[PDB]
């Protein structure tokens, strides 16, 4: 059979107990870390931690030949692929599920803390989340710009706005939230849409599954040129706060006390 | 002086994180809350035992009234856990405690652990595409929410899925059914009539994530109001239009009818 578990956050102790247990068993295990980057572990001490060698795989090796690389495998022995975070939150491995099942080989999955739900430790009432977006880097001149059509339409509803950001993992590339920042401000110059100014509250999200966190909340002018820290970083618009959801970013995220004062 | 928030996952005792066992195995003093959901697949026994130190479970009265009085004076003095379904601070009140622990002057860290919300990316479903999500409770007395219902219809309306937190009565171990929240939603159709919930609309039910094997199905209400799903929890979801790599994981994974490649994509 084949295993698609999730190693979470940040380091190798962020696999769930059942992960490791399942991961050690396996006769072969594949892994990629294209998707997300975990920074506070290495391919080292993944592979200590499970016993087990790592082959990694790029993202043409899944998109191109899973079906020729993993899956021969998995028709005779326990496999394993390992991902960043959960293996089914902000990728396309669910695909992978598919093709499984068409080639007779059965799978499982095997969840792992996902930043999606980790930003419930902004404070931001997880309910209240709307649509997701990611903010993608320009490519020459192929400038990706829908994401703020996603917070346009959530802010109306006054749902707050996940913003995922890019990734290159080839490069070693890894978007910040100042330059996603940047991107939203020059789109709000293109469409002019009222979306995202320098008046405009937002949340940083830097290395989420770490003891200390970068949880910080503020107007885009302030933090804009702020110190994140390192990757990874996710960036959140709000929509409309509740009083509770304002207190613990004035308390815990130091966004500045104006907020508190909710206009009704 | 140190207070750890550790999620205990899923559904059962392995659902924990590496990270959060470890570090409950080396605190002090471990606490645990079971009514903002509830460890279907295991017992504060096994919990317990797979720590190998006492826990103590607070009730919602203890936490929401007394946290400051019962947790946080012993984290002032020593390593304490305190242990929560899921991940914590996905439960909305949790947060608020982070605050009572700076007003004591104790530091606070969260250990987190796969959370519902996220897990529904085993149904197929891209997790961009749910919106708001909602809860729906059991109506009592005078007392008969309906707000979920609108939720599932500005998602719809846009495109977007939606996830239905089902009531659960910790304290009784009283899980509501995907069964009794369609019947709940359908009563709500009859009296709103806005077209967002009936026989012809297609849902999707996510039975105890977590485990290797959960009860993964999507279908039409007609179909499946009467289905068993198996133990508990369970989730409801309405999703919103598909994309059809969605519509093709339902049907090959979770045993849609074809006909929704043609209807709901
Ligand atoms: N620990 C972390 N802290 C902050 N952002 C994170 C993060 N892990 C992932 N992200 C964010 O999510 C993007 C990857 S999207 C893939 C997410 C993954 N399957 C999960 O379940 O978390 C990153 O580029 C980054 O913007």
């Amino acid at each position: 059979v084949l295993y698609f578990i999730g190693l979470g956050l940040y380091d190798e102790r962020d696999i769930t107990v059942k992960g490791l247990e399942i991961a050690k068993k396996c006769d072969y295990v594949f892994a990629e870390f294209y998707t997300s980057l975990m920074a506070g572990t290495t391919l080292g001490r993944i592979q200590r931690l499970i016993g087990k060698e790592i082959r990694v795989l790029s993202r043409e090796d899944v998109e191109l030949n899973f079906e020729n690389i993993v899956l021969p495998l998995a028709k005779e022995n326990d496999v394993a692929f390992l991902t960043p975070g959960d293996p089914l939150v902000a990728t396309t491995h669910a695909e992978l599920r598919i093709r499984a099942k068409r080639a007779g080989v059965e799978s499982y999955v095997i969840h792992a803390p996902s930043i999606y739900s980790a930003v419930g430790i902004t404070g931001l009432h997880i309910y209240k989340f709307g649509k997701s977006a990611t903010v993608a880097y320009p490519e020459g001149n192929w400038f990706p710009t829908s994401y703020y059509d996603v917070i346009k339409e959530n802010a109306e509803r006054g749902l707050h706005t996940l913003l995922f950001l890019d990734i290159k993992a080839e490069k070693r590339m890894y978007m910040t939230a100042n330059e996603a920042m940047e991107l939203l401000l020059k789109v709000e110059d293109m469409k002019k849409g009222g979306v995202f100014t320098d008046d405009t509250l937002v949340v940083v999200l830097a290395r989420a599954g770490s003891l200390n966190p970068t949880i910080r909340a503020g107007y885009v002018k302030d933090l804009i040129r702020e110190d994140f820290g390192d990757p990874p970083h996710i960036l959140i618009v709000p929509g409309k706060l509740h009083i509770v959801e304002a207190e613990y970013l004035v308390e815990i995220a130091g966004a500045p006390r104006e907020i508190l004062r909710v206009n009704v």
